């Protein structure tokens, strides 16, 4: 064999994200992939991490020049904050030089704090000469890729209409008093249209192949400020500023077929009582098709997927880990074309074989500038070009 | 002391009027009783009061002698709406020589254009009569219901809302028994006036505020529909349809600028996997959703669910049996015999429990739908927070 070294910029083995879905994901994957290198701002935490999970061939190194640049890194993934992700992909791209084995560039989605910081990003990362990849994992769901087949296999028929509904977590009326206060402020890369949004209409765009044609959109922030709430549920009778949405009422058109679709994602809590909070509703002239979830969160949501002289169906897997199965299946995905099982490419579009690259990410960014651009001038734009130039 | 009815647009075989007004004022029999009845052709009027028994019922000619009667105490206009105009100005008009008229009552929609609405309530307003409009959405028992429950704070504040509709006749095929007027651009019945009007109408009654901003896209991606014969087969035939076949609106109530997206589908197929019609309204203490399968809130029997009290329990609402196409009408009309015994004539309902929506309610709905449109063209969001005033 010859399993993909992994480099590793932000696993933190106690808090984070990566800890609880990469990690796990690698693992699950032994022969394919083995961490290598581990950088991080304290170079004590590399190894406390190191140290936590037995790590046999992890080596914690010092500065980011001696980690981007090792020769024992097949694979450099960026798994810490959205509001550092210039800051370190920039010059790490340039270190990376010194580096001839570098083969994959692995980003977690949202890709940068703006559509500026993404076009630089992508470029730096284009002239590198590396295939970039951008942790999109909803493309990976089991339930978004039967959907996609049943779609482009002409099951519903051509597609009349679509509806969306979706929810961001985090920006109900409360807050626990255990949260950054970061995810709460506006720029740093993180929020209920960024994220919670961006995944979601990515994997919309690609279910029904293609991207989108005239928007409209609408962005709120009704709840400036939040209830600071303890672990319980109580309140410490002490509120703070919110200043990034929590609500958006997004509208547009598929370029295929000029399909209507509606949107409307909910800040937080509290839940929805009489309705799943996650709902995808699509329509077609021969059957309708519709995926649910209680999360909100699509990427890393467990769904149950519904699709209709009738015949319907469901289709649910009972007991599916969605956090660490979606993601796990990107890496399945980058393994499966490194060791040729089934070239190097420039982006994945609409097509099942490979995986979402940088370009993606980036056309992504130009959806969501879009999406506020449209909210502050209070107009429809056109976006047909958004996915080219 | 009954109220004489004099009915525009009654035909006891076709149309609307036979199978929602008659059946409703019947089962009012000491309150409403119909003596006029005028119609274009004058047989039609004899045939009808000959079919359905009316003792009282006296087939007038022309217009003219129709509206100048004495024996009319509220009119009726029930005909299509492309003729709302022609019939309702003249009328209003000769209807001077009638020292009795209290009561001026039309169909929804009122005219074809924001101007003939415009026209028209004027023509009403310096008459000097009750004016009231078939917004019987307002009337269903499941709205006011909606309506108390909001109101008393029992969800809390609003959040956010969602709602979705069918229009019903504008999908990929069409009966060929069906007028082709209720098809093509310009005569007052479409995806948009009608069947929008109506539901948006009743969300701004339920939760007591107008809009602010809204923004809409307007569809016509069926520009040609395939004749079907009764049994649902195709006759190899495509006609033309210029009037919408969906609807994307989206908004805010002004009242806590409440988010509220909403989508309208032409018609058939129906959905397969949610409720046709749907009102998701979502609070801070609570939710409250209304369910139904028509897509015509004002003519469906519904099913109200709502949360609340915060140990929480949910309740689930439902009329079994009850009939809305006749039920709402037949409401409205009670809330008129109502008001005029007294169990001080006004000029428009606005969110009050209540009275009856006018023609001043119908006309701020016109100057929603003319927004809706004209937001469409333009492709921008517009304020629309004045809609409501200016005395224009």
């Amino acid at each position: 064999a010859a399993p993909i070294r992994v480099g590793f910029v932000g696993l933190n083995a106690a808090k984070g994200w990566a800890i609880k879905t990469h990690y796990p994901a690698i693992l699950q994957l032994s022969s394919q992939f083995q961490i290598t290198a581990l950088y991080s701002p304290k170079i004590e935490t590399s190894i406390a991490t190191i140290q936590r999970l037995k790590l046999s061939n992890a080596t914690a190194f010092p500065t980011l020049e001696s980690f981007a640049s090792s020769s024992t890194i097949d694979m450099i993934v960026i798994a810490i904050q959205v509001a550092s992700h210039y800051e370190v992909v920039m010059p790490l791209l340039e270190f990376s030089k010194n580096n001839p084995n570098l083969k994959y560039l692995f980003v977690e989605w949202a890709l940068a704090c703006s559509l500026d910081q993404a076009e630089s990003i992508y470029k730096a990362a284009a002239e590198r000469g590396v295939q970039t990849i951008i942790s999109l994992q909803g493309r990976k769901s089991p339930y978004i890729l039967r959907a996609k087949e049943l779609i482009s296999q002409g099951y519903i028929g051509d597609i009349n209409s679509i509806e969306i509904a979706g929810n961001g977590g985090w920006y109900g009326y409360e807050r626990p008093v255990k949260s950054p206060k970061y995810i709460y402020e506006i720029g740093n890369g993180v929020d209920l249209v960024t994220t919670t949004f961006g995944h979601t209409i990515d994997i919309l765009q690609y279910m029904t192949s293609s991207y989108f044609s005239r928007i409209n959109a609408m962005v709120f922030n009704n709840i400036p400020e939040q209830e600071l709430i303890d672990e319980r549920g109580n309140r410490l009778g002490q509120r703070v500023p919110k200043t990034v949405p929590d609500h958006l009422l997004f509208q547009g058109t598929l370029l295929n077929g000029n399909v209507p679709v509606s949107c409307s994602f909910k800040g937080g809590k509290p839940t929805k009582k009489f309705t799943k909070n996650l709902v995808i509703d699509i329509h077609g002239t021969k059957g309708d098709l519709k995926l649910e979830g209680d999360a909100g969160f699509a990427e890393i949501s467990n769904l149950v997927l519904y699709y209709s002289k009738e015949i319907m169906k469901v289709y649910h897997l009972r007991n599916y880990n969605a956090i660490v199965g979606n993601i796990h299946r990107l890496y399945q995905s980058i393994s499966d074309f490194h060791f040729n099982t089934k070239s190097q490419f420039v982006m994945q579009g609409f097509d099942f074989e490979g995986f979402p690259t940088l370009m993606d990410a980036l056309i992504l960014h130009r959806l969501i500038e879009s999406v506020y651009k449209s909210n502050m001038m209070g107009s429809t734009l056109n976006v047909s070009n958004i996915s080219h130039y």
